């Protein structure tokens, strides 16, 4: 009577949006990375009374639909209108929300695998949905599909579940370390990214490496203005401890690097000295959960 | 200094709505008449100060953009983001809103072209951006189009301006007759517009003339339901005075009819007589129009 599902969360290196009117048809290029650490949904559903409620909480406090617009527009799609009870849906998040994390697409398709799961349904029109609600409301392109492939995806081919082409880099003892910082709050980078980004692309296909995308991935930051000094600042000073380097957090304020157990421990050291927060999640190889909540 | 724009209204005979997540390709397949009664558009705008600001009212009275969401969309392109000054944009019906005579889309499009004509565009781009706020904004999907194609109007392509294909009948001697009750506020008619709509055109296009759209109507607006018993009643009253069946103003709780000058002031008696509301406009056969307001 209690589904939990998890996505992992999802941090895109570089990118190239395809916006487009149909939601299906509409998603990014890309590369990203998706780590142990991410968004658990849990839906509570309990049939009875003579009315159909849908509830939805983040981190144990109750959310308006305004702020959770996303989750409502799934759960309404897939709690039947005739349906008679009352559903929950309690997201619990490991990473702030607005910083480049992806915790609506955890939030929209972890809800749309419980529902689905307990509604009935499948995997790929639960996550054609969670990809829908996501760029209907502005909620991400490359998140929902990103988490999907799991590990080191790359976006070669923009479109949704079903629709669009993901492939999968291979690599080795390597762990995310992560600088969480912020949120972000000009037509000039538009085309600084259609441009540096389908170029990385291109050149990663050359070289299928993760190696080779923290390098792609830190060029095109700068090569189109969006990484902040700030943050360059404090890449400059890692990077000097990492045999990769770090890059920022795609639309969020932060930085990210892959980096094995031995540069970790001495970029811990190098970061908790500047006053500065960090995590550490594992690369999530596998693909998101669903199932009845056993432990 | 002062642009107005006017737009028919538009009233559907029947219909079979094509829903398309691309607003482009999106619309309907159906008749209908267009009015020499309809919208009357008014763009005031004045440069200076160091803000942009829009503003929209409806029959004199200001109206608050969560009211107005459709012609603000609109203007919000069309109003360059870097302008420096006052947008007013006054709107005045000749029929009320939600009755079926297409408001929302004589608004929209009246904005897009009397501030395109201001701020620069065509007619295409102005008629498309329209079509595509009504499409988003759940408006409508053939008053725009049909509105452009004037007079006794026919979509046969599905689709928005510059995509979509209507067509236009002939008619002699013929005038609008409207019985406007009020508003309307289940999956059995979706199936039955699918089929009755897609028949009646098809029938039309067998038959190309008035007098077989108005019959082609009266049966749609029965043989799906939508039509309200209480309008069937005024009808199968009206009908006695008319050469051609009045049939339901599709999505609004009225009637319509084609009539002569000589069975028209026949209907005006039965209809006072029933202590009913009436309303004559012409066909208008023209196209939109826009320019510089100088009477
Ligand atoms: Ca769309
Ligand atoms: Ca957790
Ligand atoms: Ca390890
Ligand atoms: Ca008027
Ligand atoms: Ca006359
Ligand atoms: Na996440
Ligand atoms: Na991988
Ligand atoms: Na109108
Ligand atoms: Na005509």
């Amino acid at each position: 009577m209690l589904i939990r599902a998890f996505i992992p969360a999802h941090i895109t290196a570089f990118f190239v949006p395809v916006f487009h009117e149909e939601p299906l048809k509409a998603g990014s290029l890309g590369a990203g990375v998706n780590l142990s650490k991410g968004t658990n949904v849990f839906a509570s559903i309990e049939t009875g009374t003579l009315e159909r409620h849908i509830h939805v909480a983040f981190n144990g406090e109750p959310v308006k639909r305004e702020e959770a617009e996303i989750t409502y527009y799934v759960a309404e799609k897939l709690v039947p209108k005739d349906f008679l009870g009352e559903v929950e849906v309690w997201q619990y998040f490991d990473f702030p929300n607005g910083y480049g994390f992806g915790n609506s697409a955890g939030g929209a398709l972890g809800t749309a695998l419980a529902l689905s799961y307990a509604f009935g349904g499948t995997w790929l029109r639960a996550a054609q949905l969670a990809h829908e609600a996501e760029v209907k409301h502005k909620g991400g392109l490359g998140d929902v599909i990103g988490q999907l492939a799991g590990g080191i995806e790359v976006r070669i081919k923009p479109g949704g579940p079903g629709i669009g082409v993901t492939d999968n880099l291979f690599f080795e003892d390597y762990k995310v370390l992560v600088v969480p910082l912020g949120r972000l709050s000009d037509g000039d980078v538009v085309k600084a990214i259609e441009v540096e980004g389908r170029k990385a692309l291109e050149e990663l296909l050359k070289e299928p490496k993760p190696e080779r995308m923290m390098v792609l991935a830190r060029n095109f930051a700068e090569k189109t203005g969006l990484l902040p000094g700030e943050l360059s600042e404090i890449a400059r000073e890692l990077d000097k401890v990492l045999k990769n380097p770090s890059s920022m957090i795609m639309l969020g304020k932060g930085l990210f690097a892959l980096v094995r157990d031995e540069e970790a421990e001495k970029a811990k050291q190098l970061l908790s000295d500047m006053n500065l927060p960090y995590d550490i999640a594992e690369i999530y190889t596998e693909r998101p959960k669903v199932g009845r909540w056993v432990g």
